C-alpha cells in the first residue's frame, strides 16, 4: 500500500526528498569533485546504502538512485530500493543534462531502459539548464507511464536561451511532466524566486501541476546568471555559505506557503538538513521523521545544560533571531562571480 | 605486526587521529545535541561502523572508540576494533572529565571506564577532555597502570586550565604523571590550540621532560572565543556552520602542526572525513604515501582541471585555493560575535 | 567672460558641481540633524563662506545657494556669489520638494524671486520624489529665462508615483529642463543605473539634454526603493559606508563615461570628495583643481615615507585594486530597511 | 581669570581637547597626506581659523597651535590664541618627535623658544614612540616654568625599545611632567587600555599625575604594536574605520571612569566628534557645548520626523545598540598589518 509520488501530492501531503547525494559522498571520500562520477555504487555499495538510510532516518520519502557503465546504475537502483523498502520511500528516476534531438532522446531512452528494468516508482528529469531538452526529457521519459518531474538549475532571469521560468515551466507541464520546479545552482530564497513565478505562469496557462524546490544548502547572494559554479569558492570553498538547520528549517515554511509540496534539497544538503525541513513540516504532516528521535524541536534539547545561556539557547526565539557569524572576519561576506 | 602508538611516533612518523565522532553522528541523525550520549552504538552499529570506515580511508590512523552503559562501551569498542583490523589502524582508548569533581570518587570512575578498555584490549588510552589539569594527573596516574601507553589532552587555550595553570605547567605535569603524549582537544580551532602547543612544547623543554606531542583541534574558526572556547559563542551548537574550516585550512594547520612538532595531527568537534583526508594528503609527502580516499581527490583541486570552463579550470592548482579568501555569503551578518559566558 | 552653465555643458566641459552642503555643515556643528535648517547662513557666515570655500578649492564650478525665512536666504546667495567670485563658478539656485499646483507653484514662484533678486548664473529642480512636481518646478522656473536643471531622487525603479527614470526624465525635458539628473537617496552605481536609463529613454524619445549625477556619497547596496533614508543607520550610523577618494574617483570616471558632464555630489561629500572627482577628470578638463597642490595622484605623495609599506603605497594599482576594512568585525556588513 | 589647565585638572573639572587637526585640514584641501606640513597656517589662515572655531564650538577647552619656517609657527600660534580668545579655551603648544640628546634637546629648545615668545597657556610633548626621547622632551619642556603634558603613540606593549606602557608614564611624571597619556595609533579601547596600565603603574609608584587619552577616531581591532600607520588602509582608505558620534561618546565614558580628564582625540577627530564627547560628559561639567544647540541628545532632534521609523530612531535605547552596516559586503572587515 506504498502510495505513489501522484497519488501522495494530489492527496495534499508532502513528499520531502533525498538531499544532495553526490556532494554527501564527496565529503565522505567516494566521490570525487570534478567528476563528480558515481563509481561507489559498485566499489562502496555500504557508504552509498548508509547515505541513503540515513536520508531515509531524516525523512526523506524519496530515494533517487546515484546513478564499468550501466552495471554502476543497476546496482546504485538496488541499492536504492533496498533502503526505500525499509521505510515510507519511494525510488525515483533521474535522468540529466547530456553533455540533435535523435542523440539526445538516444541517451535518455538509454537511460529510462534500466529505470524501467528497475520500475523506479517516478522518474526525474533534472539538471536541465536548456528548457528544450528538458521538454525532449519529459517527452521521453513519459512514455513509460509512469509520474514524470521536470526540474531545471535556472535562476529568474531564465535558461541559458534566455526562456523564462514561467514559459518553461509552462513548456515542461505541456510536455506532459506531472511535477514541475528548480533544483540546484542557487539558495533555498533565489530558488523560491523562481518557483513563484512558475507557479503564476502555470496558472497564467490553466496547466495545473505539482510544485518542487531542491535548492541548494549554500547561501549564494552573490551569484549571477550562471548559479554558483562561477563563484570563486565553488566547489573547495563554500563551506562557510552553508545553511543552518535553521535556514533550512525556514526555506520549508516559505516552501510550504509558496504552494510547494515537493520539498527537498540539493548539493550542500546534508540528512540533519532533511530533519530541518521534515521538523518544520511535521504539524501539517502530522509526525515527525525517525531522526527526530536524536534531537529537540528548536534545540529544546539543550534546556538540561549546566550552564544559562546554553540552557537558554533552548527555544525558537534564540535560533531564529540568532545572526550568526562567519568567524573569518579577514574575508569578504560576498565575492564576484568569475564567470 | 602492527606498530603501537609509541613506536610509530618514536620511529618519527605522524600519526593521523579520527575526527569529530560525536559530532559526526549528531549531523547524521544518531547522536543527540546536548547529552551527546553514545547511543548509537547498539542502537546503530552501521552508522557506526561506517563512520569509522569512512575516517579510516581519510586517512586515520586511530578509531578511537565511540565510548546498560558499559554494554554501550563494549560494542562501540567491538566496532572499532573491526574497522581497525581493516587498516593501518590502532583502537584507542578515551577516558574524559566526570561530571562531578574528590580523588577517591574521580578515580574510581575513572579505574570503571578503564576496565572496559582492559576488556576489549584497546592499543592505547587517551586522557582528554579536561579542563582541570589536577583530574588530567589523575586520569594519566590511574591509566598508566594498564601498561598501554597513555595520552593526555586538554581543552585548555593559552590562558591554562580553569584553575590558571599555564599550559607549560600542565604539560609538564602530565608528563610527570606518565603521559608519554600530551597535547590540546577541542574548544578552540587549530591556531588557538597550536599556540597553546607551542606553550607545552616550551615548558617540558624548559624541563626536560621529554613527550609526544597531540593537537586535536575544532574545524570552526573562532577568532572571538574566551577562556571557555567555543561553547560560550552564540552559535554553539546549531549555529557553527559558517565557521567550519575548509580543506584548505585543515591542510594549512596540518603544516603548521607539523613545524611545530606535533606528530599526533588530528582533529575534533567538527572535523570530518575530508579534513583528515585534508591532513593525509598535506603530511603525505612525509609519510611517503596518500590515503585511500585520495583516490577520489585531486591535489589542491587537480581535479578540476578537467571541466568545461577557464574559471573552473584554472581554479586547480596550489596557489588559487591557498589564496583564495572565501566568502560567507551572509552579508547581512557580523564576522564575529561576543561570548555569551 | 564667465561662461554660462549651458555654455559649458555645450562646449563639452565637466561642470563639477559642490558636495553634500547642509550634511557638511552638520558635522561642522552649524547644520541640525532632522529640521536640516540652513539658519546657519546669518548666524554662521563664516562657517558657510568657508565651506563654499572649500568646495571651490576642491574644484566644484558651481556654487549651490544654502537655501526672517526669506532674509536667510538673501544671506546665502551673497555668500555663494562672493565665493564664487573668487574663482571659475557658477551660483545656482535650488528649489526642492514641498512638504494642487496653484499652492505648490506659488510656493516655487516665492522662492524664485529671491533668486532672481540676486540673479542666480542657472537653477536646479532637486530633491523631488514625485516626477508631477518636477515638472511644475521645471515650468515656474524656466520663466526666469535661466537655465534650468531638474533631479529627482528616484531609483532605477522609478518616481513614488511609480513612473519609470526614463518617463521621468523626457517629462522634465519637456518641460524645459536643458539639464536633467539624479541627485541623493542612493550611492555613486545605482545613481548612474538611473542616469543610464534617463539617457536611454531621452534617446528614445530624440529629447537632447546634458546629464547630471550628484549622488550620495555612502555606499547603499542594502537600500530598498526608498534610498538611503530608511537605512536604520540613518542618519547617525553611516560614518562605515562614506566613500573613499577612490570609489568617488571611480564614480567620476563611470559618470564621464556614461555621458554625464555635470559630475558632482550629494549628502556625505567632502571638499577631498570633489577634488577626488576633479583630478580625476582633470586630463580631458585640461588642468587641476586649486587642492590638488595639497595632494598627489592615487597617492604619489607618499612617496617621502621612511618605510616601505607606506610608500609602496603611491600608486594608482595599490589603492584602485584595494579592499578596505571596515574595522568593525562585530558588526554586519548590510542591513535591511526600517520601511 | 581664565583657569590653566592644572587648575581645571586639579579642581576636579574635564579639559576637552581638541580632534585631529592637520587630519582634518587634509580632508579639506589645505595639508597634504605624506609630508602632513602646516604651510597653510600662513596661506590659509581663514581654514586654519575656521577650523580652530568648530573645534571651539565643538566644547574644545584647548586649542593646541597647528605648529617659510618659524614664521609658520608664528602664525598657526596668533590664529589660536585669536581663537582662544573667543571662549573658554587654553592655547596649548606642542612638541613632536625628531626626524643625541644634545642634539634633541637643542631642537626641543629651539621649538620651545617659539612658544615661550608666544606665551601658551600650557606645553604638550606627543607622537612619542620612545620614552627617552619623551623624557628628554618633558625636561626641555619643564624649564617653561608652564604645564608640561606628555603623550606617547605607544600601545599596551610599551615602547618601540619595550619599556611598558607603566615605565613609561612613571618615567614621564618623573621628568617633571604634570599630564600624562596616550595620543594617536590606535582606537579609543586599545589606547584606553594603555592609560589604564599607565594609571595602574603611577599608582604602584606613587606618583600622582593627570590623565589624558586622545585616540584615534578610526576602528583598528586588526592593528599590531606599529599602530594604524602600518594597516593598507593607511592614510587614504579608513573612511570606513571611523568612528561614530555614538563609538566616541562611548569612549568618553569609558575615559571618564577609567579616570581620565583630558578627554580629546586625535587623527580622524572631527568637530562632531569632540561634540560628542562634550555632550556625553555634559552632566559632570554642568553645561553643554555650543555646538550642542544644533544637535539634540542621542538623537532626539529626529523627533520631528514625519515617518514612524525615522522618528523611532530618536533614542538612546536605539543609537547605542543598533550595529552599523559598513555597506562594502565584498569587503573584509578586518586586514592584516603590511609591517
Amino acid at each position: 500500500a506504498k502510495k505513489g509520488i501522484l497519488e501522495r501530492l494530489n492527496a495534499g501531503e508532502i513528499v520531502i526528498g533525498d538531499g544532495g547525494f553526490v556532494f554527501a559522498l564527496e565529503k565522505r571520500g567516494y566521490v570525487k569533485a570534478g567528476p563528480w562520477t558515481p563509481e561507489a555504487a559498485v566499489e562502496h555499495p555500504e557508504a552509498v546504502r548508509q547515505l541513503h538510510r540515513e536520508f531515509l532516518r531524516a525523512g526523506s520519502n524519496v530515494m533517487q538512485t546515484f546513478t564499468s557503465g550501466q552495471e554502476v546504475n543497476e546496482a546504485a537502483c538496488d541499492i536504492a530500493r533496498q533502503v526505500a523498502d525499509e521505510g515510507d520511500a519511494l525510488v525515483a528516476g533521474g535522468v540529466s543534462q547530456t553533455p540533435s534531438e535523435t542523440e539526445v532522446k538516444k541517451v535518455f531512452l538509454q537511460q529510462l531502459e534500466v529505470f524501467m528494468k528497475k520500475n523506479v516508482d517516478f522518474l526525474i528529469a533534472e539538471y536541465f539548464e536548456h528548457v528544450e531538452e528538458a521538454v525532449w526529457a519529459v517527452e521521453t521519459l513519459i512514455a513509460s507511464g509512469k509520474p514524470v518531474a521536470a526540474t531545471m538549475c535556472i535562476g529568474p532571469e531564465g535558461d541559458l536561451h534566455g526562456v523564462p521560468p514561467g514559459e518553461c515551466a509552462v513548456r515542461l507541464v505541456k510536455a506532459g511532466a506531472s511535477i514541475i520546479g528548480v533544483n540546484c545552482h542557487f539558495d533555498p530564497t533565489i530558488s523560491l524566486k523562481t518557483v513563484k513565478l512558475m507557479k503564476e505562469g502555470l496558472e497564467a496557462a490553466r496547466l495545473k501541476a505539482h510544485l518542487m524546490s531542491q535548492p541548494l544548502a549554500y547561501h549564494t547572494p552573490d551569484c549571477n546568471k550562471q548559479g554558483f559554479i562561477d563563484l570563486p569558492e565553488f566547489p573547495f570553498g563554500l563551506e562557510p555559505r552553508v545553511a543552518t538547520r535553521w535556514d533550512i528549517q525556514k526555506y520549508a515554511r516559505e516552501a510550504y506557503n509558496l504552494g510547494v509540496r515537493y520539498i527537498g534539497g540539493c548539493c550542500g544538503f546534508e540528512p540533519y538538513h532533511i530533519r530541518a525541513i521534515a521538523e518544520e513540516l511535521a504539524p501539517e504532516r502530522g509526525f515527525l521523521p525517525p531522526a527526530s528521535e536524536k534531537h529537540g524541536s528548536w534545540g529544546s534539547g539543550l534546556d538540561m545544560h549546566t550552564k544559562p545561556w546554553v540552557r537558554a539557547r533552548a527555544r525558537k526565539e534564540y535560533w531564529e533571531n540568532l545572526r550568526i557569524a562567519s568567524g573569518r572576519p579577514y574575508n569578504p561576506s560576498m565575492s564576484k562571480p568569475d564567470g
